[PDB]
């Protein structure tokens, strides 16, 4: 034990050797599945910024999935410092890309500078053709090895970036085949967050295939959540602001079931764990809720989307399943306070039958105790 | 946006831009916190290994904290492919130690090589002292920058490390003091899981102070957890084995509470969420008491505290929060499953009781049903 025990591990070895504090659990499916999100999630904060409006994600009979976006391009050109492709700095090096300030993406889900070096890192191939600057370019890895420079192969109008990748069997054990319904219900619920970006999904293992397009906003997608189940108040309660650089957007309506179902979402990412974001929209519930009561001489069944827009969000994980910043809290407290009781006094209807399930679910343990 | 919209961050730059990705939420005090267990971890695995026996946790006045440990001390000698002191190394680059084979620690919870280079990073003054090869080494930094080259001050016969460290309140917000009984908590649950090592707190804000150095191991844990809750049978169930390479330690005994505390550990390194080591336990719990009561013509109230040592576990993040290696579940539940049925046999009393707890819950139930 001295100098020589100590070794550096360089360029995406670390990410080999470590995989879980980038990707999550390699041993349960859900990992392998985040390996497509990272790259789902890039083309996203294209269309985010304007410039994507198509996306189209293939299951590949040889199990490996492609993401096709129609946005400006991975820049191609050298890069100054680094001495090669730009787009070959991205693919290979961590903690390296255009996220860092908010000159090429006003507002992104990506942050860290990792998610598609991360994918690359972890598999055993990785196809990356790029149309910008009116040419078309590829590059081919193994294990994140570069197999030649980036190099132009042809001509075309067009920009976009393409990337395909086979997941490597050394990391991702037990899980090893993507599942087509996880890749739809992600793809679906973004559908629902990027109005007019259209989304693909096609399985060439059983030529399966969906275009996600909906239009209603987050509004729909709570409509869509209860399909199935039984609303038991007509009017879904919306709203959209920005206020002091952060977006909150907020749709929810009960049913008569006894579940909570909360989505989160930062900057269009989930939130397992929830967060911030979250924690506001209870503090705010509760206070609304209670003052309503009060002045009318006075969780189960709820279903509700919140998403927001923040600059630069913190996440106490690579994988972002929980939000931590807590200036999103006292936003989305207070732009729900405010929405909520407005939309209380608007509805009086709605109002007096969601107030009677609480009261209902807090009687029927009171007639237990 | 083109290739001089792409940004590398180098060193610790990274860390400082996205700390959450590495220690987790800076702005509720559990990373500010985490910032000392990271520290206080590398002394433990020195402690694991055999070589440190003393542990001296410090919270000084002006809110900085030291670590001391009487370990081998940080390797000092010039790195040959990095040019400068190993321990700088250690102190400034990502993915750099001496835990990535299993010749300087067989087993640890350090894994990533980040930890204190991350403290480094996110401190706005850092100070190591190294007692090695008859010389006393030290070496200052702010911001994670070296002052100076690591340096001689001095000859001595101790060997060992001390890192003091003032947190950076560019980082961290909210929770910006070190609270006394959060590191108590966590040093006295090492001193249970390590024993013969002396683990020493003390506070010079107020000269409080406490000397960690229980003896009986897990079990005397639970002993302890149960203290002031009133355990309902004597027993407590308890063993530790290794068998196919992983170490598994669990100890266990049921108060009259109704509640569930189940504290695992992974060399070392608890998991708040768990993970396979958890699943594993659960499992076996489950099979053998039904099997029991199978034979016999047939959570609530459980403290239990399930310790793994493993050659190269995998977490979901880099704070370690769930452990996430299959192989682990399986070792769990067939050790556990194999001796806790040995402990029902043995003490048919302790049987009895524990099962009548949980057929009561299951009575209960059906009395409100
Ligand atoms: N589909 C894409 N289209 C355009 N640019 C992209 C795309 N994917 C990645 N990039 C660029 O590569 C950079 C690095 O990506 P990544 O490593 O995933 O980290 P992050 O998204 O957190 O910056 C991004 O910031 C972006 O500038
Ligand atoms: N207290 C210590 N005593 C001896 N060596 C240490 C100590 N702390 C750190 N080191 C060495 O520095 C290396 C890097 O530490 P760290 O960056 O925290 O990562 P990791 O513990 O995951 O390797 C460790 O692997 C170990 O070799
Ligand atoms: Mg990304
Ligand atoms: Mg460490």
């Amino acid at each position: 034990y001295d100098s020589s025990s100590i070794k550096v591990l360089k360029g995406l070895d670390a990410v080999r050797k470590r995989p879980g504090m980038y990707i999550g659990d390699t041993d349960d499916g859900t990992g392998l599945h985040h390996m497509v999100f990272e790259v789902v999630d890039n083309a996203i904060d294209e269309a985010l910024a304007g410039h994507c409006k198509e996306i189209i994600v293939t299951i590949h009979a040889d199990n490996s999935v492609s993401v096709q976006d129609d946005g400006r391009g991975i820049p191609t050109g050298i890069h100054p410092e680094e001495g090669v492709s730009a787009a070959e700095v991205i693919m290979t090096v961590l903690h390296a890309g255009g996220k860092f300030d908010d000159n090429s993406y006003k507002v992104s889900g990506g942050l860290h500078g990792v998610g598609v070096s991360v994918v690359n890192a972890l598999s055993q191939k990785l196809e990356l053709v790029i149309q910008r600057e009116g040419k078309i370019h590829r590059q081919i890895y193994e294990h994140g090895v570069p197999q030649a420079p980036l190099a132009v192969t042809g001509e075309t109008e067009k920009t976009g970036t393409m990337v395909r990748f086979w997941p490597s069997l050394e990391t991702f054990t037990n899980v090893t085949e993507f599942e087509y319904e996880i890749l739809a219900k992600r793809l679906r619920e973004l559908s629902f967050l990027n109005s007019g970006v259209s989304i693909r999904l096609r399985d060439k293992r059983d030529g399966k295939e969906d275009h996600f397009h909906y239009e209603g906003g987050i509004k729909a997608f709570v409509e869509y959540l209860n399909k199935n189940k039984t609303p038991i108040h007509p009017n879904i309660f919306y709203f959209s602001t920005e206020k002091d650089g952060i977006g909150v957007e907020v749709a929810l309506q009960w049913n008569d079931g006894f579940q909570e179902n909360i989505y989160c979402f930062t900057n269009n990412i989930p939130q397992r764990d929830g967060g911030t974001h979250l924690a506001g929209f209870r503090a705010a519930m509760t206070r609304t809720l209670n003052a309503y009561m009060d002045k009318e001489g006075y969780r189960e069944g709820l279903i509700a989307v919140v998403s927001v827009k923040v600059p630069d969000p913190k996440f106490s994980s690579q994988t972002k399943d929980k939000l931590v910043s807590s200036e999103v809290k006292s936003a989305v407290e207070q732009q729900m306070n405010e929405l909520l009781a407005e939309y209380l006094l608007e509805n009086p209807t709605d109002a007096k039958i969601v107030v009677g399930k609480i009261i209902d679910a807090a009687r029927a343990r009171e007639a237990a105790r």
